[PDB]
DNA sequence: AAAAAAAAA
C-alpha cells in the first residue's frame, strides 16, 4: 500500500515542524550502514559476520535493515496522538492505558512480522534481533510471553489500517536495504554489540542540525522512489557527521620496537623479550599478562603490545584503563604524543574518560586527536577511536544499568589495556573477570600491566579471559592455567586453543631490570597510650640523624587524624631548633590545596629535583597517608611506614631510593642502605589499633607481621623476593595464629565478592539466547563500600552573610557568569577546586537545610550534590571549629579538613 | 578511623 508520511518520529526542538517516521528510519539504516563500512574496526566487522555466519556486505545490510527498524514502535495510536494529528482514517486501536515505551512495542511487534520477509517462525534469530531492538533505549525487555495463536492482537496490534502502514514501513526499509535474507546464526553476546551499533545510529541521525537540513526537502510522498532518494540522501550526509564527532579511526603502520620508540635509546631488559618472542605468538586474539616493578617501562612495552595485538585482530581503537583519575590525566598525554609520532601525516579523536575531564582545560574544548563535543556526551566516551580513562568507566560496561551495550560496542573494536591491575579489590576483581569473561567471547585482544600481583590472582584473571573465548566456564576437575606467576615475567593466551605460553618457555635469561640494592627492613616497636601509638619517643631517635646532617625522610600513618598529630608533633619539635622542611599530605586537602603540595613534593624529592640539584641538602620530612602508594615520582633517604599488609608496605617502599641507580645524587652519611622502618604496637595472638584493624583486616596485619618477624631483619632481594612475599602472606595458613579473626577477613572477602557478582550482567553462555539479563535490576558501584561525598566550606560571619574565604571578602555565589547567570564548566572547575571529599559516614544522615545548596546549583551536575559545611567567624575574626551534623569541623590551613 | 571513582535522542 502507498505509506503515508503523516506519521511522525520527531516533533521536539523543529519549530512546529515534524520528521516523518519513514525518514527517521531510513535515515537511522542509512547511519547503520555508513557505521558498518567506516567506523567499526575491520577485524570486529569479522567477528560479527561470522557469528552470524554470513559474509559482511550482507552482515552489514541485515544490520542496516535492523537498524531502520528500531523506531517501528512508534507506529501505534499511543505514540502518535501525542502531538495534533488526523487520524480520521486509521479507526481502532484505541488507547489501553498501558503506556508502553515504543521501544518496547517494536520489540513486541517485530517477532511476529518479521517471518513474513523470510525470518524462522519462533527461530532465536528472530528472538533476539527483535529483543535487541526493543532495547534500542539502554533497557532491553523480556521476550513476549503469550498464550492465544494471534499474539499480534494479543499485544495490542489489531487495526486492520494501522497494521498495514506498520508494514509498509516494514517493507519500505526492507526495499531500501536491499532485501537482505535473514543469517542462520546470531547469539547474545554478538546482538548486544550489535545493539551498541544501532544505538549509537540512532542518536547520530537525532541532531537537530542534521534534522533541520533534512526537513527542508522531504519526499512528496510513500513513492518506492520518492524514498530511495532521500535514502540516498543520508547515505551521502553520514560521513561528515562521523567527522564532526571525531570518530574516524587512528591507524598506526607496523613497526619495530625501535621504530615506534626512535626517542629512547636503549631497549629494557623485559622490553627485549616482548619485542622479539610476541610477533611468533600473535597469531590471532588472545591475552598478554606483563608484570614487573616500577619503572620499568611496561607503559613503552604496553604500546606495542597492543599494536601487534592490534594487527592480530583488525583493531585499531584502543583503551587504556587506569585506577585513579591522575594516573589517567598523565597517561592521556603520554599517548596523545605517542600518536602524533607514529600516525602517518595523509579528523578522530582521543578521548580523556573520568567524572573529572570536563575540569581539565587542556582537554575539553570551549589539532588531532583534540577532543570534540559529540564525544564529550555523557555516555559516549568509550565510542572514540583511541582513548584513555579510569578503568572504572570500563567496568561500566558490565554491571546491569542503562546503555551497557553501547559501552561493550566501544570496547570491541578496540584493544583494551589495563595497568596497575595489582591495584584491584575483591569487588572489583569480580568485575573485571566478568568484562575479561566478554571481551574473551568477543575477540577483543587484551593486555595486563601489574607490578607484583598474587598468584590466585592471576589465574583467576586469564582463566576469565579463557573462559569468555571457548564459551564454557571452568571444571573443578580442569587443570588452573596458571600456578605461578615470575617477577618479572610476561606471559601470553591464545583463543584458538587456549595455550598459556609463559616467558620461560620461549626465552631463557632471565628478564633484565634495573639493578638495586636489597631493602632494609626493621620491625621497632612502640608504646600504646589509650588505644593508639604515641610515636614521640622513637621518632625523636630516628630523625635526629636527619636534623643533624640533614637528608629526606617519609613518615606514612595508616589513618589521617593519625598523620595530622605525627605533623604537629614534628612541627613543635622544629620551633625548638628553631632554625628542617615539613609536609603533610593526605586525602582531606581542597583539591586546589593537595594538587601543589604534589607539586611541591615531587619536585624536592622527585627526580627533576636531583638533575636540577633543587633536592635540599638540609633535612626534608615528609608525613603521608596512603596517598604516598599511588604515582608519585618521589625517592627518600630514609622511610618509616605503619605496618600494612605486605603488598602495601613493599609499594609504599618502592619510594627509598628509586633514582638510586642514576648516580645523581648525594645521600647523607647516616644514610647507609635503603630502609623501610615498620612501627609496631608493644605487646602483652598480635594487637593492632582499632583504626589500624578498620582499614586493614586485623588477620591480615597479623599475618604481615608474622611474616616479617620470620626473617629476622634480613634484608629483602629487589625484584627477587618481591614475589615470594606477595604469594605466601595469603598462602602460608601457619602464619594465622588468631582463627576467628582470620575466618572473618575470609568472610569479608566473601561479602564483598558476592556483592559483585549480583552486579554483574550474565556470563556470555547464560546470555546465549536472552538479553534481558542484561539491563535487568530491582545505582551501582563500580567500588565496594560506602563512598565520598564532596564537601565545600563555606565561611559565615555573624551577619550572617556567607564568604568563600575566611577573610570574608569573597561573596558566595548565588549564581553563575555565564549568560543569564548560568554556571559553566570554567565557573564549576573554579568552584569545585575549594570541595574536599569526605568519606561517607553516620554524619550525612544529619543535614539540615543550610548545608544544601542553593537552587542555582541544583541545576548543575558537578555542583548539585555538593554538600555545604559552615565555619563560623567571629566578629574578631577567627575560624572556630562547628557543629555539621553532629561532629565539630574545622578546616585548618595547614592540617586540612578536621572533624 | 584509607584511598580511590562515580539528558540524551
Ligand atoms: N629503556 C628504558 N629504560 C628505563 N626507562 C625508560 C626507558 N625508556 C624510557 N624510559 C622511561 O622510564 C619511565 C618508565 O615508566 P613507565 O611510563 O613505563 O611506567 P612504569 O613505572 O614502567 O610502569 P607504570 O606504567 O605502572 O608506571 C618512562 O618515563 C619512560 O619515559
Ligand atoms: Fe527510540
Ligand atoms: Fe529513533
Amino acid at each position: 500500500p502507498p505509506l503515508d508520511l503523516r506519521f511522525w518520529a520527531k516533533e521536539r526542538g523543529l519549530r512546529g515542524k515534524t520528521y516523518p517516521l519513514v525518514c527517521h528510519s531510513l535515515d537511522a539504516a542509512a547511519a547503520a550502514l555508513v557505521l558498518w563500512n567506516e567506523y567499526l574496526s575491520p577485524g570486529l566487522r569479522d567477528t560479527i559476520a561470522s557469528s552470524m555466519e554470513t559474509d559482511e556486505e550482507h552482515a552489514g545490510h541485515c544490520i542496516a535493515f535492523w537498524a531502520g527498524l528500531h523506531d517501528i514502535g512508534k507506529l501505534t495510536r499511543e505514540f502518535q496522538q501525542q502531538i495534533a494529528i488526523d487520524l480520521s482514517a486509521y479507526p481502532g486501536e484505541e488507547l489501553s492505558g498501558e503506556q508502553r515505551s515504543h521501544a518496547a512495542a517494536t520489540g513486541k511487534w517485530l517477532p511476529f512480522a518479521l517471518p513474513s520477509l523470510g525470518y524462522p517462525n519462533g527461530g532465536l534469530v528472530t528472538g533476539l534481533v527483535a529483543q535487541m531492538l526493543g532495547g534500542h533505549h539502554g533497557t532491553f525487555h523480556p521476550h513476549p510471553s503469550f498464550q492465544s495463536r494471534n499474539p499480534l492482537a494479543e499485544f495490542g496490534f489489531s487495526s486492520p489500517h494501522w497494521e498495514k502502514q506498520r508494514h509498509a514501513l516494514l517493507h519500505a526499509v526492507f526495499d531500501a536495504t536491499g532485501r537482505p535474507t535473514p543469517p542462520d546464526m546470531l547469539d547474545g553476546p554478538t546482538a548486544s554489540v550489535v545493539c551498541g551499533l544501532v544505538i549509537l545510529a540512532d542518536w547520530l541521525v537525532s541532531q537537530e542540525d542534521f534534522l533541520l537540513e533534512r526537513l527542508t526537502s522531504l519526499p512528496a510522498d510513500g513513492s518506492a522512489s520518492a524514498l530511495r532518494a532521500h535514502f540516498e540522501t543520508s547515505l551521502r550526509r553520514i560521513p561528515s557527521l562521523l567527522d564532526a564527532a571525531g570518530l574516524r579511526p587512528i591507524t598506526v603502520p607496523p613497526a619495530t620496537f625501535t621504530e615506534s620508540f626512535p626517542h629512547l635509546s636503549k631497549p629494557n631488559g623485559l622490553q627485549a623479550s616482548l619485542a622479539k618472542h610476541l610477533p611468533c605468538l600473535c597469531t590471532g586474539p588472545g591475552l598478554v599478562l606483563i608484570t614487573a616493578p616500577m619503572g620499568e617501562g611496561k607503559t613503552e612495552a604496553a604500546y606495542h603490545v597492543a599494536d601487534l595485538l592490534g594487527k592480530a585482530t583488525g583493531r585499531p581503537g584502543r583503551f587504556l584503563a587506569l585506577p585513579t583519575m591522575a594516573t589517567a590525566d598523565q597517561m592521556h598525554t603520554r599517548l596523545k604524543e605517542y600518536a602524533r609520532y607514529r600516525v602517518e601525516n595523509t579528523s578522530s579523536t582521543l578521548a580523556l574518560l573520568h567524572s573529572m575531564a570536563w575540569l581539565n582545560p587542556d582537554y575539553a574544548p570551549a589539532d588531532p586527536f583534540a577532543a570534540t563535543d559529540w564525544l564529550m556526551g555523557r555516555k559516549r566516551g568509550l565510542l572514540a577511536p583511541w582513548a584513555v580513562g579510569t578503568i572504572d568507566q570500563a567496568l561500566m560496561a558490565v554491571l546491569r544499568a542503562k546503555h551497557n551495550a553501547l559501552r561493550l560496542f566501544g570496547l570491541a573494536g578496540k584493544v583494551v589495556v589495563v595497568d596497575e591491575a595489582h591495584a584491584v579489590d575483591p569487588y572489583m576483581q569480580v568485575l573485571l573477570e566478568q568484562l575479561l569473561r566478554w571481551l574473551g567471547t568477543l575477540d577483543v585482544p587484551v593486555v595486563l600491566l601489574s607490578a607484583t600481583l598474587h598468584h590466585s590472582i592471576a589465574n583467576s584473571l586469564v582463566k576469565a579471559y579463557l573462559e569468555g573465548a571457548r564459551g564454557r566456564r571452568w571444571n573443578r576437575s580442569e587443570p588452573q592455567p596458571v600456578s605461578e606467576v615470575s617477577y618479572p615475567g610476561w606471559l601470553h593466551v591464545d583463543a584458538r586453543i587456549g595455550k598459556v605460553t609463559r616467558s620461560s618457555d620461549v626465552d631463557p635469561l632471565p628478564i633484565a631490570t634495573t639493578p638495586r640494592k636489597p631493602l632494609e627492613v626493621r620491625l621497632v616497636d612502640v608504646p600504646v597510650k589509650e588505644g593508639a601509638l604515641n610515636r614521640s619517643t622513637v621518632l625523636a631517635k630516628e630523625l635526629t640523624p636527619l636534623v643533624k646532617q640533614g637528608g629526606c625522610a617519609a613518615i606514612i600513618c595508616t589513618t589521617v587524624a593519625e598523620a595530622q598529630g605525627v605533623y604537629d608533633l614534628l612541627s613543635q619539635w622544629f620551633a625548638t631548633l628553631g632554625e628542617p622542611d615539613l609536609y603533610l599530605l593526605h586525602s582531606r586537602f581542597p583539591n586546589r590545596q593537595r594538587t601543589e603540595i604534589t607539586a611541591t613534593i615531587v619536585d624536592l624529592f622527585g627526580k627533576e629535583g636531583a638533575q636540577s640539584g633543587r633536592r635540599p641538602t638540609r633535612g626534608a620530612v615528609l608525613v603521608a597517608t596512603q596517598v604516598v602508594e599511588q604515582s608519585l615520582d618521589l625517592d627518600v633517604d630514609l622511610m618509616i611506614s605503619d605496618l600494612a599488609p605486605v603488598s602495601l608496605l613493599l609499594q609504599r617502599a618502592g619510594r627509598c631510593w628509586r633514582h638510586e641507580h642514576l648516580g645523581i645524587i648525594n645521600r647523607p652519611q647516616w644514610a647507609k642502605q635503603p630502609e623501610l622502618v615498620v612501627l609496631t604496637p608493644e605487646q602483652n595472638a598480635p594487637w593492632f589499633p582499632r583504626s589500624w584493624t578498620s582499614v586493614y583486616p586485623l588477620a591480615l596485619l597479623q599475618r604481615t607481621y608474622t611474616l616479617l618477624r620470620r626473617r629476622n631483619g634480613a634484608p629483602v632481594q629487589i625484584p627477587e623476593d618481591v614475589q615470594q612475599l606477595v604469594d605466601d602472606v595469603y598462602d602460608d595458613d601457619s602464619l594465622a595464629e588468631d582463627l576467628e579473626a582470620d575466618m572473618e577477613r575470609m568472610g569479608e572477602e566473601l561479602a564483598q565478592r558476592g556483592l559483585a557478582r549480583n552486579a554483574v550482567i550474565p556470563d556470555p553462555d547464560d546470555a546465549e539466547d536472552n538479553l534481558n539479563g542484561l539491563t535487568e535490576f530491582s545505582v551501582l558501584a563500580t567500588r565496594f563500600g560506602a563512598g565520598s561525598v564532596r564537601v565545600l566550606c563555606y565561611y559565615v560571619d555573624t551577619a550572617g552573610n556567607r564568604w568563600l574565604d575566611p577573610e570574608c571578602t569573597v561573596e558566595f555565589p548565588e549564581q553563575g557568569t555565564g549568560r543569564e547567570g548560568r554556571f559553566t564548566m570554567a565557573d564549576c572547575r573554579d568552584l569545585v577546586a575549594r570541595t574536599i571529599p569526605v568519606r561517607m559516614g553516620p554524619w550525612a544522615s544529619q543535614l539540615t537545610e543550610d548545608n544544601h545548596p542553593p537552587e542555582a546549583w541544583r541545576e548543575s551536575f558537578y555542583l548539585r550534590d555538593l554538600v555545604l559545611i559552615p565555619q563560623r567567624v567571629t566578629d574578631e575574626g577567627a575560624v572556630l571549629p562547628t557543629e555539621t551534623g553532629g561532629r565539630e569541623w574545622l578546616l585548618d590551613p595547614c592540617k586540612g579538613l578536621i572533624f
